[PDB]
């Protein structure tokens, strides 16, 4: 008996004798008839968009149907642009409740370009989705031959196919011949260990990034505050450090009460509560190893729960 | 004869800057240095002001010194790095340095980076590199380094196409030189100048708000840098903003907010249609330092990507 | 009350008002007066070597004196050379039993250079032994504001502050103002978990480590085997292979029972068993992620139990 | 018009060598392709006897064509690159080049990779910088590139100074280009030779047996690389059979089994006590292919010291 396998997906197709159909995921599936080694595959797809152009709703319509179908599957893999992947993977990673695996899977080369990395990435993603040692580790990404933690995976590099890395805490494991020798498994609380629900929410709360530099304009931060935005995710300079101008913004709106993440736009390490900025006097909160990107599905689910920053800040250090 | 080397502080002191060779006495073995305190901010308040007064500085006094050394915080030192390579006309090495470890703290790391500098400002070898960013026993050419970890000494990287030369026992082996390029053969000149074009630059994600980039098109900026997911890619309501902007006198270029590899041009948008330009390997503060001297000169689009394609 | 932690020296002083005496460790003690904020600190030199000459009595003599002084305090931390700290760290991760954290630290620079890498490292080498947090996670090495296992963590540049590194599977945990966040611990079995035993061992089987290249010699590996050595250690090229000549001498050495693993000269990833070479077919052992140097430390201690290649190969797959 | 390039292959094919057009037919697109094959052997077993072939046949053959392309197994295609990128005297793009995963297996990467070789192959801006290693849609030199990880797509990288370019669309922007001396500045010339002087490596690490150094030194060889610890320290035992060697007509080479940096003449060890020359960044199988070529020249260490120094 072989695991049964659900694939979601949710824009093109990774891998392409068979007749192509009108449905995606039903041509991802005859492009790798090997995955009928390891699992057998139901497609379903669940929605059809190029992944630059992903938000709130595919978010809520993926969770929600995680969480539905978990009974009905032993393991899911999701495909997924490239470009939001490290987004969708870590609101995934706090809101999904199936104590399954859950794999995301990409390509950074065209299905029909030469060596396409699709196939075998496909195929990996399915290994890890049907690996009993694969539950309760959270959500996963799996590309290159390595299988990666939500909250810590992010993309490197514009275009090479290695991208994916856990760039501050290392991958969970490496895949050798459809074999995963697992050797770390994330701390931080994931899945069913959040008091994160989205089974009955219709939308999420607005967060925008602003983004640090030399003579920043304050004009960017002060658009948000005046579209009213739950919170505002500062991509800051070195250790969360934020321009004078944009600084003011969100000291003002932090006392209005718009929730205010010091993130940093450098590429890896933590933005630390109160060193370089008094969090304590303004009432922001500082990311941790959050990227921006991160910081803001953070926030967003910290914003279903309470509006305080310090209990904004506790959630920033448990999950 | 030992080299005559200026030091340029910025801002707070890294070992003031009279003190200097008092605070590292072993500088006193290889150079003759003099100290300037040009300005006073954190470098997380840079601005076009401290920039405009830096090349204007080292153009003047290039034929009263042999070498520059400019201390710089870390945060966005290597914007600074970026504008004086274009801007400079001196070619005299300039060498920035900053300290990732407070000077009074354990192990402090600014009095051999400032030694490093010293070394790097005083080599022959130094001369026509471009500007420099002495890090960690290490010199980066400043169109490539940037600081790759919020607190780490090893910070400082060439992270698309590496070093330059690593320093050991005061002696640099340089094994590369920038192609791109640099000081005395761009044609940016800012001696006259006392503001730049205004550049803002704007941050994608899943589910962008457009409000960014629209306040910097209702404010009239000349320019706007897209930190653009994967490849250089918009989200669809601030691809629907900024291709408003292009067609409307706001130059817009697409970098990427990935913090290695090139947005290659017509590759993932079409940037032709659009009137857009692709950043290559700048990352989007970098983009914005080189579309705000683009501007200077020209704001026709293929223009700025005959720019983006030579420095 | 400060946790009372141990330093016990190596060799030289990491770092250097005070009179100098004729015992390193109290010289060191006295360099870093901060140590009395974290710690009740007493030192004690255990040896006086250089890291390029450590030896397995100096390994026998570490773990059976931390394991005899366990109760006699509350953690230890270790000053040692660089060069060989990534082998030391590894043989007492396999050979500790003792509970409370065994903590390693050296410094790439002088301790009379300018800013000198030693004073802040050993400071974060006890902030990391007076964690309560920092049990249970093996041995470890503290460099660069940075926790690394003793298993993966190595080396990887011949001067740099920050050159040490978890190639494969990522640091511990990251030190900002003497406060640890750990997010991962490493799966394979160390310490109280492992079966290997030096209580009563006054040496160690001779394992050598041999290099494969183009055109090698098969002369060294000849040596090792005229000598009767208990194992070799393949420095191998790619995923583990060997050059003909090398491959033909210790496979005649495996079947007079010489053990013989295959590691390589590449610096990161598994040299995986029987993909490249007919492991099965030779009695080799596959070291997996553990470079040469390393997979020497895990033979010795594997010659300690047994001789058989399948038994050595299952200590590969566990420690 | 296209280029004519010469594909050479030394094992088993990456997409025989007349049949690589239709494996790839894209090839047809950039290039007209020959392919010979030249060797028939796994790159685990790489020797003196090929090295000496290729170089002979690029040489001879430059006339011929307007580039090659070298297929090569990856275990010990770092070595190749930095022998043929001393031996070769053609001042065409030489381009090697492999795959991490079979031809046959999912996602192979060898027909991208022979593709993006060829383009490299066939770029003018590829002439005069050396013997190249295309790997992962990168350019390489060379003496710095080398395999990092044991089964990665992604392994190649030039790990101390970075790549030259990245290919994007079948384009190179070259940014970079190897300062040391190589192919028609070396004097290392191999037209007339049949064999190479036998240099052999052995491994430092603790308690390490002298046995593998005293092994090569009772065999006469001509070369010991010590790959060695930290900045090419030496285990003591090991210390003193080298000593003993380099006294007696065995050159002597530190390297270090540190993936990265330099070992340093004069740091770590007293070198010009020892006799000994210090490797700078050349790993320990690079350090054997320049220790060889040097001792076609010289056996005095001051002078393999000088050639450590500039190639």
């Amino acid at each position: 008996h072989l695991p049964n396998i659900t694939i979601l997906a949710t824009g093109g197709t990774i891998a392409g004798n068979y007749t192509v159909g009108k449905v995606g995921v039903e041509n991802l599936v005859n492009a790798v008839p090997q995955l009928k080694d390891i699992a057998n595959v139901k497609g379903e797809q669940v929605v059809n968009i190029g992944s630059q152009d992903m938000n709130d709703n595919v978010w809520l319509t993926l969770a929600k149907k995680i969480n539905t179908d978990c009974d009905k599957t032993d393991g899911f893999v999701i495909t997924h642009g490239t470009t939001t992947m490290e987004e969708t993977a870590y609101f995934l990673d706090l809101t999904v409740k199936c104590d399954k695996p859950v794999v995301m899977v990409g390509a950074m080369r065209p299905s029909t370009s030469m060596s396409a990395d699709g196939p075998f990435n496909l195929y990996n993603a399915v290994v890890t989705a049907a690996d009993k040692a694969s539950a309760n580790r959270g959500v996963l990404v799996v590309m290159n031959d390595t299988v990666l933690d939500g909250r810590d995976v992010t993309t490197t590099n514009t275009t090479d196919v290695a991208t994916f890395k856990s760039v501050n805490y290392g991958p969970l494991g490496y895949i050798h011949n459809g074999k995963i020798d697992y050797q770390r498994t994330p701390a931080r609380k994931h899945t069913s260990d959040t008091p994160f629900d989205v089974s009955k929410l219709n939308e999420l709360p607005k967060v925008g990034i602003v983004y640090n530099y030399a003579n920043a304009s304050d004009l960017p931060a002060k658009a948000l505050v005046d579209a009213g935005y739950d919170g505002i995710v500062s991509a800051g300079v070195g250790n969360g450090n934020l321009y004078k101008s944009v600084f003011d913004t969100l000291a003002t709106a932090a006392k209005t009460g718009t929730a205010v993440v010091r993130s940093s736009r450098v590429p890896t390490g933590a933005t630390t509560q109160d060193a370089e900025v008094d969090d304590a006097k303004y009432g922001f909160v500082a990311s941790g190893t959050l990227n921006p990107q991160k910081a803001r599905v953070l926030l967003q689910l910290a914003l279903t729960q309470t509006k305080d920053p310090q209990q904004i800040q506790q959630i920033f250090n448990q999950y």
